[PDB]
């Protein structure tokens, strides 16, 4: 139960986040079903603001690659590295 | 040769952006194929850097209603009704 702790950090890179909230998912997983709706729900509410803000912007069903994608950078200066 | 020069304004929606772009491109297109290439290369070039950040991190081949569904209120204090 202690996914519904893991919160990422306002600086901490959604990688980062995304790394531990995955290793204490698949410990602690009680159904395959409950741990779709944990990857694409969960995961989202608990990021910070800069990089929910991009995750809710990506539609229904968002893969774990595309979350990455968007969320790379975000949050921080890196990001920018984008616009040129 | 104007829809090179259509670009968003630093507030302006994307959605009126996009009804702008669209309306001269559907007037002086030469070909299918450079159609194409307008609306997921040069429509993304454009954009505000504002939402230009957040089309980069759409991935590949973004359908247009991907797009403005990660745009609306990109650039102004109504995008922040997504964390609430």
């Amino acid at each position: 139960t202690n996914i519904l702790d893991i919160k990422q950090g306002p600086k901490e890179p959604f990688q980062s986040y995304v790394d531990r909230f995955y290793k204490s998912l698949r410990a602690e997983q009680t159904d395959p079903a409950v741990k779709n709706w944990m990857t694409q729900t969960l995961l989202v509410q608990n990021a910070n603001p800069d990089c929910k803000l991009v995750l809710k912007g990506l539609g229904m069903n968002p893969t774990l690659e595309e979350m990455l994608t968007a969320c790379q950078g975000v949050g921080g200066p890196g990001q920018k590295a984008r616009l040129m």
